[PDB]
């Protein structure tokens, strides 16, 4: 649409207020952000198996209802996701050049899911016993949308180990995303939305995979072909690396001095935009990771001394 930029209100899943920036045009109010280097388009399926739906309106710019809320927290959060990319490492969008993002809302019946089509961001509103509305949960919106920025760079394979990495660096990532926006910052990945009445659980922990049965160190590792070679269970093993590096700790024997969660995503992006390639293994990830790190700070730097420490503890050399 074209028109004057605004800024709205609305209640998010879990029934906060936040601030919209919306487009007035005509007699509506339309979910489109022109604020950003790129812009932000929120859609409606009204609950049908349809892409992408139809473009968000309202009538007041008040988006209070109980059916705004999804919208509301999609909306909010990928100009949030724009953000933590845009000032962390000037990163215009998913591909560098201002690609605009697009979500929609209200897809299918009851649908538990929500991922990065290649396209653009789809969410169900959930089952509201297994998870609420998948919008709500701003570490999964990272996550996803970080898979549109893997796939504009080293565009790991998904499959084996390099897709067990793919998956891995949107877990760091979802959770640099959430800490940045101080959005109640943890290790656990999906606790908002998951199973909306126990308290304390999360789909994948970084802090401690073993929790969900998931490995935390390559001698656990799974080594079948189902999960297109064990792609969600296996990044365990590299968040678990990720989490030592970023706060230290005593892991199988070896004592890693942690060195914050910035530097960590600074290693890490520098590391998938420069070093990883479309097939790169635990190993490879490990020397590149190491590189990155000399880059950044110094050959014989602490924190590359923390680089090598942290794959060691979880026995990747
Ligand atoms: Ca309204
Ligand atoms: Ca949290
Ligand atoms: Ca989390
Ligand atoms: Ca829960
Ligand atoms: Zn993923």
């Amino acid at each position: 649409v074209t028109g004057t930029n605004k800024v709205g209100t609305g209640k998010g899943v879990l029934g906060d207020t936040k601030s919209l920036n919306t487009t007035l045009s005509g007699s509506s109010y339309y979910l489109q952000d022109n604020t950003r280097g790129a812009t932000i388009f929120t859609y409606d399926a009204k609950n049908r198996s349809t892409l992408p739906g139809t473009l968000w309106a309202d009538a007041d710019n008040v988006f209070n209802a109980a059916y705004d809320a999804a919208a509301v927290d999609a909306h909010y959060y990928a100009g949030k996701t724009y953000d933590y990319y845009k000032a962390t490492f000037n990163r215009n969008s998913i591909n560098d050049a201002g690609a605009p993002l697009k979500s929609t809302v209200h897809y299918g019946s009851n649908y538990n899911n929500a991922f990065w089509n290649g396209s653009q961001m789809v969410y169900g509103d959930g089952d509201g016993v297994t998870f609420t509305s998948l919008s709500g949960g701003i570490d999964v919106i990272g996550h996803e949308l970080t898979h549109a920025v893997t796939e504009n760079s080293s565009n790991l394979i998904y499959q084996n180990e390099s897709g067990a990495l793919n998956e891995a660096i949107s877990d760091i990532f979802g959770t640099l995303v959430e800490f940045y926006d101080n959005r109640n910052p943890d290790w656990e990945i999906g606790e908002d939305i998951y199973t909306p009445g126990k308290a304390g659980d999360a789909l994948r922990s970084m802090s401690d995979p073993t929790k969900y049965g998931d490995p935390d160190h390559y001698s656990k590792r799974y080594t079948g072909s189902s999960d297109n070679g064990g792609v969600h269970t296996n990044s365990g093993i590299i968040n678990k690396q990720a989490y030592l590096l970023a706060n230290g700790g005593t892991h199988y024997g070896v004592t890693v001095t942690g060195i914050g969660k910035d530097k960590l995503g600074a290693i890490y992006y520098r590391a998938n935009t420069q070093y990883f390639t479309q097939s790169t293994t635990f190993s490879q990830a490990r020397a590149g990771a190491v590189q990155a790190a000399a880059d950044l700070y110094g050959a014989n730097s602490a924190e590359v001394a923390a680089v090598k420490q942290s794959f060691s503890a979880v026995g990747v050399n």
